[PDB]
This record gives C-alpha cells, structure tokens and sequence, in this order.
C-alpha cells in the first residue's frame, strides 16, 4: 500500500548509502594498498556516547510513561466492568429472590402485590439499563496486548543499545590502550571489528530513522487512526467522548445513568413505603426488607462511584499523558539516537581513513 | 333458611279462577297498567255488581211478597251488624298497620341508597379535586429532585384508575326517586282508604242506632225515614266487597311472582345481576362488586404506602413538603374509612332485610286486612238486608 512507502523507502535509502559507504571504503583501502587525532577522536566519541546515552534513557522513560498510562486506562476499563457486573449479578439473583421470598410470606393478603409487581418491573428495566451499558472485554484485552508486547519490545531494544555502548566503549577503551602500548599489531587489526560496529551503526540509524518517522505519522493524526483501529469496533459515541473530553460535549451515558438512578429510588420509595406498612403484616418481613435496603444502599453507592467513573477527566487525562508521552518523548529520544548514530559513524570513517595513516 | 314462603291464605285465594270482562280465559301474569289484566280485575267489581243487584231484586221480592200476599229481629241485626263492624275495624287495623310497615320498609331502603350514593359522589368527588390539587402542590414543591416524578405519575395513574372504578358504580338518583314516589302514593292512599273506612263505620253504626231509637220510639217517621240511608249504606257495603276482593285478588297475584315482578320493573334502568343479587341472596352469591371493590381498595393500598415512602424519604428536602403529605394521608384515610363504610353498605344483608320486610307487610298484612273487610262487606250486606226485611213487618 502507499502507507509502507515511506518506511520502505527509507530503509532502503540507508541500506544503499551503507553499501556506498562500504565500497567508498573498500576503494580507499584498495588505494591505499597522531596525539591530537586520538583525543579529538576519543572526545567525539565520548560526546556521540553520552548523547546515545541520554537519548535511550529518555525513550525508555517516555515507553515505561506510556506503559504506566496504558495500564491506569485499563484498570478503570476493569474496574467500571467490575461495578456493572456486580449490580446486574445483584439485582438479577438477589432481589429477585428476596421479593420472590417476601411475595411467598405475604401473599396471604393481595393488597401489596401491586406494588411488588411495579417494583419486580422496575428492577427489570434496571436490569434492562444496566445491560446497555458497554462491555469493556474487547479493549481492556487490546490494552493489555500492548501493555505486554510494548514493555517487551522495549526491554529487548534497550538491551541492544546497553550492547552497543558496552562495544562502542570498548573499541574506545581497546583503541586507547594500543595507542599507549605502541600500536601492537593484533590490537591494531581490527579493521573488520570496525566495519562491523560502522555497518551495525548504520543499522541502527536505518531503523532509529523508520521509528522516528512511523511515530510522527501516528501522531500526526492520532485520534482519527484509534477511532479507525478500535472506534470502529465499538459504538463510536463513547470514543468521540473519552478523546475529546471537552465540557460543550454531552455526556453519552447522562441518560441510562438518570434513567438507571430515577429507578433506584423509585424502587427505595416502595421499599421504604412497605417497610413502613408491614408493621401490621408479619414483622418476618421486615428482616427482608432489611435486606433489601442493604441491595438498594449498596447499589446506590456503586452507582454513584460508576458516574464518577464514566467521568471523561480521568481518561482522557490518562489518554493525554500517554500521548506526550510517546509522540513527544519517543520522537525526542529517537532523534537524539539518530544523531549518535551519525556522529558513530562519522568518527568510524574518520578512524578507518586515518588508520593506515596513523599505521 | 329464611326467605319468602306463600302462606296458605295467599295462594288459595289466586286460586280463584281469574276471567275477563268478556268471559274468557286470561293469564295470571302481573300487569298493572296493561288491558287485558285492567278489565280481568274489573270482572271481579261487575260480578259483585251483579251480585248487588240480585240480592236487591231478591230484597225487593220479599218486601213485596210480605206486604201484599217484633224485635227480635231488630235485636239480631243489631247485633250481626255490631260485629261485623268490629270485624271490619280489626280488618282496616292490620292493613293499616301493613301499610304503614311497607312505608317504612320503603323509607329504610331509599335511606340505605340515599347513603350509598353519597358516599359514592364524596369519594369520587375527593379523588377528582382535593388528591389533584394536592399532588399539583406537591409537584410544584418537590420539582426541583427529578427522581419523584416517576412515583408521582405512578401515583396519579392509580388516581385515574381509583376514579375509574368508583364511576362503575350505579347511580341509584333513578331508585331513590322511584322509592320517593311510591312511598308518597302509598301513603296517601292507605290515609284516604282508612279515613273513608272509618268513616263507613261510622255511618253504619249510626244507622244502627237510629235503627234502635226508632223501634224504641213507637215508630217515629223521622225515625223511619231511614230506610233510603239504609239501602245507600247496604249498597255501599256491595261496593266496598268490590273493591276487598279486587284488591285481595291483584294482591295475591303480585305475591305469587314478586321477585320476577321487582326484576321486571327495574330491568332496565340497573343491571339486572345487582337486582337480582339484592332481591335473592341468603347464604351467598357471587357479589358482584367484590371484584371492584378489591382492585379499588388495592389502587388505595398503593396510594398510601407511596404517600408513606415519599413522607419518609423527603425528610432531606425540606419539610415544606409534608404540609401537603399528610394532608394527602388524611385524604387516604377518610377515603379507606368510606370505602370500609361503603362495602359495609353494599352487603346484600340490609337491602333484602328491608325488602323482605316490605313483602311480608303487604303478602301476610294486607292480605289478610281485605280478606277480612270483604267479609265485613258480606255480613254488613247480610246484616242491613235482614233490617230492611223487618222494617214493614215491625208495623
Ligand atoms: C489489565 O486488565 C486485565 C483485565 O481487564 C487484567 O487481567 C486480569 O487481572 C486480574 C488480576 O491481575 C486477574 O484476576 C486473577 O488473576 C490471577 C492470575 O494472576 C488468577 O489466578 C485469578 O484466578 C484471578 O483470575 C484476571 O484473571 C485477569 N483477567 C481478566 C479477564 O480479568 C490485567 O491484570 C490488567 N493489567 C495488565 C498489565 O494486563
Ligand atoms: C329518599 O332519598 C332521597 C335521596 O337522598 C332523599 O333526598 C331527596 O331526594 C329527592 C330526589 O328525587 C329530592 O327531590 C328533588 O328535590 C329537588 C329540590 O331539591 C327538586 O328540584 C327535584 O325536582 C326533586 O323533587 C328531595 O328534595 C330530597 N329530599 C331532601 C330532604 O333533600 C329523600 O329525603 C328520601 N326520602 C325520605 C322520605 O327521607
């Protein structure tokens, strides 16, 4: 497709000019066949080595950011899953089966059997809210897919650059001591160790680069591509909420969740209404009742934690530090990285061009 | 169980054979202002008519026959004319006492009905006006949490439903004025027929009276002029055995079929099965406001223990509220004692209490009260025609 394009072009674009690298060198060798250059070399390369440094420090500051953020999305995609399970768990097992019990004590008289069937219809339609709200299975799945593949291929990254400066160092360190021990000759023939670790340079600006511009187009348009990838998926209403939290922009869920709390209390009202009649009845109904007001309390209180939870601040600030954080940081690291790249591979020329000079 | 039993009296005497003006058979069916049954009874009146008329021509016959061709006699007439009298004053008492029972029997129902209506009008009344502006108050109060708008349409839908129910039930403004009527007409009626009865006795007994002051005077002319009062008062007594045995006799005919009579008239205007129900019930029907009266006292039920929620769960608004709340429990409250009084009411117990009451005042009261004013009729005839026979015989 044309998305590819760019990536497969760049990367090809690096491979060619290493090869030209490769055989500008081969011909100067083939040609061919100081104090001051071995400290401005050494201060080059401990100038480009703390900069990669500095660099892959930041990525993986800005990649553990971006993990931290994925996984504070997810444990309130759980979390509200969690409340709205435990209400419809509640209200379809355990207040039926209580009104059901009470509905057997009390039917000996058929005055309150239209008030217990109004409430029994008022549960349903609760029960019936309730199920409109989404499920969250099929993202708090992707967000841990990421959360898992993300944290790998970064550990695995860093622990390739960490290799890459242990061997730039000690090419450095290796260089310095047969500069100090009279050039040995076996110290002194590591040209193939520096065309490995110049072409393993180039590689990786090859791929810093691919990085860097796969990131920018990413984030140039980043919302439009995560409603196309999983907005798509589910109902798009909620997705234009959670990622332009904005006060102009309705609530989507105002309505079930007014809907869903006129309810609670309607069915409160009946409750306390017969709580207060069955005085007269049989008190054995009232440690029922008691019950009742228990699931209607605890109900009330986990719907208000759960609109407090459907609050578009918390994730969209979450969805917005994870973003900074790749996008900006990432893009900053990666660009740092490619410039160590560079100045590698510039020093790598510099000493392969005055190698035999110096020899 | 107890019920409505033909006595002896009442039957035998629909037992006559009944015939038309024409003589021809004609049905039992009761009938009050149809033809056939009109004239039926008429040919009770014509053949005391004729009787009258044959016992004046026999009269006449031996009057002639003894003057052409002494107080013993005066002293039996005398005598079988007194009792007669008492006779007859015992008869007009216990039809008069019947009467008056029927009346009184008729003033308890209309009573009865005249309570039940009003009870009626002031529930519906209530739920109409003082429940709707209540809840229009408390509405506006309470607005401001929208939570309670579900209960209060809930609650108003039962108020649409209560008023709905208690319209069901029948008017009875048509009943009342009907029993109004009839208890007018049937007083004025049994007053007069007393009054003219009294006032029969009281001429016979004088004529009795003059009869003795004349025989004990020698036979004064003035005193002996009385024999034209004496012929009024014998055909007087023929008219009054007319009017006995017409009376006796549509009487027992309404007694024979009164329920189906009662159905009949009202048949329309009412459900039938609430008539039937009022008129026939002594250990149990299906009464058929049961089912209303259950699902209204249900939609009741409903209102209170919303009325009670809401008072207990609008403490954390501000109390305003209760001023109309239990103003509105008030309303439930004197709607639940009403409805308790109503369903006392509608028991079938009292209405046929006082229905029985009425029919035993007419069947077994008023039967007997003109059976035995026809036979005063009788021995009053009897009695005056045995004097005129001795009248020329004395000189
Ligand atoms: C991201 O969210 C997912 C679910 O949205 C989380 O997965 C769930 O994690 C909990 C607790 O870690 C699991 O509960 C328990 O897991 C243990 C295994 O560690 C198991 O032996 C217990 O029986 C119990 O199930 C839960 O199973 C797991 N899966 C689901 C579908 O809930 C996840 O932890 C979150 N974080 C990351 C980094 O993925
Ligand atoms: C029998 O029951 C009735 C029902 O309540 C008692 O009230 C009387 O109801 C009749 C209805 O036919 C009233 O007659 C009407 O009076 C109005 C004037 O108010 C007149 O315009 C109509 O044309 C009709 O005649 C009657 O007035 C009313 N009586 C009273 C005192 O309110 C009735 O009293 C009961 N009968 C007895 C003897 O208690």
């Amino acid at each position: 497709e044309t998305y590819q394009e760019s990536l497969l072009f760049l990367g090809v674009l690096a491979a060619i000019g290493l090869g030209l690298n490769l055989i500008f060198l081969t011909v100067y060798l083939v040609c061919t066949c100081v104090t001051w250059t071995a400290v401005v070399a050494g201060l080059l390369c401990c100038a480009a080595v703390g900069v990669g440094f500095y660099g892959n420090s930041e990525t993986n500051d800005g990649m553990h950011q971006l993990i931290y953020s994925l996984d504070n999305a997810n444990h309130t995609f759980s979390g509200m899953d969690e409340l709205v399970s435990a209400n419809t768990q509640r209200m379809k097992v355990d207040l039926e089966q209580h009104l059901a019990r009470l509905s057997e004590i009390i039917a000996a008289r058929g005055d309150y059997i239209q008030t217990l069937k109004f409430m029994q219809q008022m549960a349903g339609n609760v029960v019936s809210q309730l199920s409109g709200l989404p499920v969250w299975r099929e993202v708090t799945t992707q967000l841990t897919k990421l959360s898992h593949q993300t944290a790998y291929v970064e550990y695995y990254r860093w622990l390739s650059y960490l290799l890459l400066f242990i061997l730039d160092l000690v090419i450095c360190l290796v260089t310095c001591l047969g500069l100090a021990r009279r050039s040995k000759c076996l110290l002194a023939s590591m040209l193939c160790c520096g065309i490995l670790t110049l072409i393993l340079s180039w590689a990786s600006l090859a791929a810093d680069a691919a990085a860097a511009v796969g990131t920018s187009d990413f984030c140039m348009a980043p919302d439009i591509y995560i409603l196309n990838n999983t907005g798509s998926q589910i109902n798009s209403e909620v997705t234009r909420y959670y990622l332009h939290c904005s006060q102009s922009l309705i609530s989507p869920f105002q309505q079930s969740l007014t809907t869903f709390q006129r309810s609670l209390t309607t069915m409160q009202i009946q409750v306390g209404g017969l709580l207060q009649f069955a005085v007269p009845l049989f008190p054995t109904a009232e440690k029922d009742l008691l019950g009742i007001q228990l699931l209607l309390n605890n109900s009330e209180i986990s719907l208000h934690q759960l609109t407090a939870m459907l609050d578009c601040r918390g994730l969209h600030k979450d969805y917005l530090d994870a973003l900074t954080g790749i996008c900006y940081d990432g893009i900053e690291g990666l660009l740092f990285l490619g410039l160590f790249s560079l100045l590698a591979a510039l020093a790598f020329s510099t000493l392969t061009c005055a190698g035999p000079r110096a020899w």
